[PDB]
C-alpha cells in the first residue's frame, strides 16, 4: 500500500531541505520532483515514500554482467514502484521499463565558464586547449558513444581517451570543474540542469549554442505495471493545467540569482 | 497485411506533389510525415497506404452524439491502423487512443502580420482593434476553452463570442486571413506550423513571443493495438539517430525562402 518512489539527489529536482538532518521521511526533501511526486500521488491516490537511489546513478546496463544499475535497476529488479526524477526517455530504457509522456522537454547542451571562447560543439571539437566531458554514466555519455555524426564521433573519440578522465560522477562535480578550470573545461549536460545552474550564484557559467538533440524526461514505472496508465494520464493532466510550467518557474526562475 | 495510415493535408507534413494528379497511391504525397511514415514502416516492416482523412479534421468528440471525428475517429472506429500526422498528444485523446512518444515538441504561438503591435497573449488580450482566432477545432481551441488562467480565459471569452467568427476551418485559412487583414487579425496556432510559414514567401508573417504551452506530436494507434509497441520504439530510434532532426531541417529550413 505504501509505494516506493525511487529518486536521485539532483538540484533542483530533489534536494535536502536546510534543516533535513532534523526531519524524517519525505519531509527531508524539496524540489521540482518532490513537488511532482506529491501532485501525481494525489491524482493517482496512493501513499508513497521517496527513496534516494543507493548507487546515485541514473541507469545503464553493465555490458558484462547484463545488470542494470541506478533508478532503472531499482524498477527492473522490483525494489521501487516508480521513479520521479530527471530520468531521460531512451530507446534502451524503454525496452525494459515504461515511461509516461514527457513531463519536461530538453536536450544536451554546453556549459562554459563565462568568457570561454566556444559557441558550439563544432568549436569544442576542433580544438584541444579546452577539455570537455559529460556525466560518467547517463544518457548524455551514451549519446556521444552511439552517435554516427562526424562532430560527435570526433568528440567521443577525444573524450573516451582523454587524460585525466573528463567524466564526472555527478553533475555537481562537472559544474565545480568548469568553475575551477579558468575556462579550460567545458561540461556537456542537459539544458535543464544547465539553465538552473546559470541562474545561481556566483553566476559565472552560461549555456552556449543550441541543444544537440531534443528529448524529454518521463515518470518511469516497472514494465506492465498497473500504475503506469494512471501516472501517464496524471502527467498530461498536470501539464494541461499549467502546473508543470508553474513548478518550472518555481524552481528555476522565480528565485533566480542572476 | 496492407495497413491504412490516416493522415491530413497540412504543409509541410503532408502535401500533394506538383504532378500529383498524374500519380497514384502514396506517390501523390510528400512532406515530413510522408517521409516519417516511410521510415517507420521500414523499421516496423509493414506495407501501408496513406489515406487523407475524409473530414479534414484532427479529432474531437461531439459532446452531443459522443462521436469522435477526424483522424482520431478513424482510429477509434477501426478505419485506420495508424495516424502519422501533426496530431497533438492530449489527455482526452490519450483516453481513447495510444500515442508514441513525441516525434516533435512544440507549443501554441502567435502569428502576426509583420509590423503588428503585439508581442504576447497579454498584448492581444488587453485590446480589441486586432482580432484573433484559432483553428475551428483542434487542441489549440481546446486549450483556450479549458484554461483556468485569467489571460487565456479573457481571450476565450472574446473569441467564443466574436463576430464574424474568428475560427478557421484550416490552418491555411488562418494564415490567409492574417496576410489579408493588414495587421488586423492575429492567428493562434502551433509553433511548428508558425515557423514553417515564417520561412515561406511572401515572408510577411512572423512568430511573436514565447509559446503558451509545451507539448508534442505522437504517432497514434488504436488503443491496445499490437503495432503500438514497435511504432514507439521506432520513433525513439529515429530520434536517437538524428533522423527526426534531419527531416525537420529538410522540410522547414533547408529550403527556407526568407
Ligand atoms: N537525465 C540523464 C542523466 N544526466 O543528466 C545530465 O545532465 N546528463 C546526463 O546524462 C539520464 O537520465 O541519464
Ligand atoms: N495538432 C493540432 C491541430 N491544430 O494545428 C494547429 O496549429 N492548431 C491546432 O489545433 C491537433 O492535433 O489538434
Ligand atoms: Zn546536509
Ligand atoms: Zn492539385
Amino acid at each position: 500500500r505504501t509505494i516506493v518512489v525511487t529518486t536521485i539527489l539532483e538540484s533542483p529536482y530533489v534536494m535536502y531541505k536546510k534543516n533535513h538532518e532534523q526531519l524524517e521521511g519525505n519531509e527531508r526533501y524539496e524540489g521540482y520532483c518532490v513537488d511532482l511526486a506529491y501532485e501525481i500521488a494525489k491524482h493517482v491516490r496512493i501513499k508513497y515514500k521517496l527513496s534516494i537511489v543507493g548507487d546515485g546513478k541514473y541507469g545503464a546496463r553493465d555490458p558484462e554482467t547484463k545488470i542494470w544499475n541506478g533508478m532503472v535497476g531499482e524498477l527492473v529488479y522490483g525494489r521501487a514502484d516508480i521513479a520521479v526524477a530527471p530520468l531521460t526517455i531512451t530507446l534502451v530504457r524503454e525496452e525494459v521499463i515504461d515511461f509516461s509522456k514527457p513531463f519536461m522537454s530538453l536536450g544536451i547542451s554546453i556549459m562554459i565558464k563565462k568568457g570561454t571562447p566556444i559557441e558550439s560543439a563544432e568549436d569544442l571539437a576542433k580544438q584541444t586547449e579546452i577539455a570537455y566531458g559529460t556525466l560518467a554514466s547517463g544518457s548524455t555519455k551514451e549519446f556521444f558513444r552511439r552517435s554516427k555524426i562526424a562532430v560527435y564521433e570526433k568528440m567521443w573519440s577525444y573524450m573516451k581517451s582523454a587524460e585525466p578522465s573528463v567524466f564526472t560522477k555527478t553533475t555537481a562535480d562537472g559544474v565545480a570543474r568548469v568553475r575551477k578550470s579558468k575556462g579550460k573545461f567545458a561540461f556537456l549536460l542537459e539544458s535543464t540542469m544547465n539553465e538552473y545552474i546559470e541562474q545561481r550564484k556566483p553566476c559565472d557559467t552560461m549555456k552556449v549554442g543550441g541543444n544537440l538533440d531534443s528529448k524529454g524526461y518521463g515518470v518511469a514505472t516497472p514494465k506492465g505495471s498497473a500504475l503506469g496508465n494512471a501516472v501517464n494520464l496524471a502527467v498530461l493532466k498536470l501539464n494541461e493545467q499549467g502546473l508543470l510550467d508553474k513548478l518550472k518557474n518555481k524552481w528555476w526562475y522565480d528565485k533566480g540569482e542572476c
